[PDB]
C-alpha cells in the first residue's frame, strides 16, 4: 500500500542570498508543500521534487515573518503578487538575448520588449543609483551583460507581464520611484497676464521629469498652459539641481541635433500597438533598435522622450 518516503534537502529563498533548508517529500509537488514554487522562474508548484533538484534553490512566496521582512528588504514592496510576477517574467527574460551595442547592454526584441530595451539603454547614460537592493544587484549585472533579473524585475514593479505593450516614461517613472533622487529640486515660475506670477518648487522624481515638450531650451523659455481663468499662462524652468532630466511629449516629429542631447526614445505607431528606438548622441547619433544598430548625423523622427545631462541651472529671466 504505501510507498517508502524518500526525501531530498532543497533550500527556498525571496531573494536568492538567504537560503532556508527544507527536505521535501518526494511523493508531494512543491506545492503542497511550499505554496507557489519556483526554479529560476520555472513554476514547479504541480511538480513533484527531481534528484537532480537536490540542494538547489527554489523560490517561494513570503509565507512567514522571517521571508516577509527578507523580501521587503531585498525589493522594497509587499505586494502579495510581486515575486511570482517577477518569477513569471523571468522565466522569459532569461531567454532574451542582451547584445552588447556600442558598448551598451542591449536586449533583442521579443514578446514587445522594446520599451524595456529603450529603458536599459537609457539608464546606462545617465547618473542614477537604485534604493532597493534588487535592483542595485540586478543593473549592475545588467551592465555586464547579464540583464534577464533586471528586465524581470523592471516588469514585475511596472505590472507588465512579457508582451504587454509598455510606455517609456510610464517605466522610468516607477524606476525613478525606487531611485535615490532626493537631491534633485526644481523652481518653476508660472506667469498669466491676468492673474500674476506663481512660483512653485518640486522634488525628487518630480524635479527630473516633465510632460509637455521635449526641449529642455523650450522649459528654459516658457511654454504655454492653461490658466484657471482661461487664458494660456507661461511656464518656465527656474532653477534645477539634477545629474540630468527627462522631456516627455506624445510622440510627434521631431528633430534630434547631435550633441544638443544625452539620448532619446522614439515611438512609431499608435495607442493600440507601436515599436519604440533608441537613439544616442555619442561621436555620432546612433539609433539602437533592440539588436540593430544603425548611425546618421542627423535624426528626425516621433521622438517622446528626451534626455538631458544637468548639474545646476539658474535662470537668467
Ligand atoms: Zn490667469
Amino acid at each position: 500500500s504505501h510507498m517508502e518516503v524518500r526525501t531530498i534537502k532543497v533550500f527556498t529563498t525571496v531573494d536568492n542570498i538567504n537560503l532556508h533548508t527544507q527536505v521535501v517529500d518526494m511523493s508531494m509537488t512543491y506545492g503542497q508543500q511550499f505554496g507557489p514554487t519556483y526554479l529560476d522562474g520555472a513554476d514547479v508548484t504541480k511538480i513533484k521534487p527531481h534528484n537532480s533538484h537536490e540542494g538547489k534553490t527554489f523560490y517561494v512566496l513570503p509565507n512567514d515573518d522571517t521571508l516577509r521582512v527578507e523580501a521587503f528588504e531585498y525589493y522594497h514592496t509587499t505586494d502579495p503578487s510581486f515575486l511570482g510576477r517577477y518569477m513569471s517574467a523571468l522565466n522569459h527574460t532569461k531567454k532574451w538575448k542582451y547584445p552588447q551595442v556600442n558598448g551598451l547592454t542591449s536586449i533583442k526584441w521579443a514578446d514587445n520588449n522594446c520599451y524595456l530595451a529603450t529603458a536599459l539603454l537609457t539608464l546606462q547614460q545617465i547618473e542614477l543609483k537604485f534604493n532597493p537592493p534588487a535592483l542595485q544587484d540586478a543593473y549592475y549585472r545588467a551592465r555586464a551583460g547579464e540583464a534577464a533579473n533586471f528586465c524581470a524585475l523592471i516588469l514585475a514593479y511596472c505590472n507588465k507581464t512579457v508582451g504587454e505593450l509598455g510606455d517609456v516614461r510610464e517605466t522610468m517613472s516607477y524606476l525613478f520611484q525606487h531611485a535615490n533622487l532626493d537631491s534633485c529640486k526644481r523652481v518653476l515660475n508660472v506667469v498669466c497676464k491676468t492673474c500674476g506670477q506663481q512660483q512653485t518648487t518640486l522634488k525628487g522624481v518630480e524635479a527630473v521629469m516633465y510632460m509637455g515638450t521635449l526641449s529642455y531650451e523650450q522649459f528654459k523659455k516658457g511654454v504655454q498652459i492653461p490658466c484657471t481663468c482661461g487664458k494660456q499662462a507661461t511656464k518656465y524652468l527656474v532653477q534645477q539641481e539634477s545629474p540630468f532630466v527627462m522631456m516627455s511629449a506624445p510622440p510627434a516629429q521631431y528633430e534630434l541635433k547631435h550633441g544638443t542631447f544625452t539620448c532619446a526614445s522614439e515611438y512609431t505607431g499608435n495607442y493600440q500597438c507601436g515599436h519604440y528606438k533608441h537613439i544616442t548622441s555619442k561621436e555620432t547619433l546612433y539609433c539602437i533598435d533592440g539588436a540593430l544598430l544603425t548611425k546618421s548625423s542627423e535624426y528626425k523622427g516621433p521622438i517622446t522622450d528626451v534626455f538631458y545631462k544637468e548639474n545646476s541651472y539658474t535662470t537668467t529671466i
